[PDB]
C-alpha cells in the first residue's frame, strides 16, 4: 500500500493513495496542495525527488523525518490543483 499524506487549502491533513502502474505518478487532488509525507509498503520512505516538478520546499519537508509545524510553511508553496506529479523513488 503506497500513499502520500498532504494537506489541502484549508490546512487540513488528508490521505490519498499512488497508482504505481508505468510509474508512481499522482493527480486529480482538484484543490492546492502541500505534499507532506510519502508512504511506500507501509514504511516511510527518504531521499525521493520528483523528475517533472521542480519544488524545494516539498522535498525538504518530505525528506525530514521528525514531526514538523505546519505554521512555518506559507501559501506560496502550495501547488496548483489538478497537477500530475511523478515519484522517483530509490531502491
Amino acid at each position: 500500500m503506497n500513499f502520500i499524506q498532504y494537506i489541502d487549502d484549508s490546512y487540513a491533513v488528508k490521505v490519498k493513495e499512488i497508482n504505481s502502474s508505468e510509474g508512481f505518478y499522482i493527480n486529480g487532488i482538484q484543490t492546492p496542495f502541500f505534499i507532506l509525507s510519502v508512504f511506500i509498503g507501509n514504511k516511510r520512505v527518504t531521499g525521493v525527488e520528483f523528475n517533472n516538478y521542480d519544488s524545494l520546499p516539498m522535498l525538504s519537508v518530505i525528506n525530514d523525518l521528525g514531526n514538523i509545524d505546519l505554521n512555518v510553511i506559507p501559501q506560496n508553496y502550495f501547488a496548483t490543483a489538478f497537477t500530475e506529479i511523478y515519484f522517483n523513488i530509490p531502491f
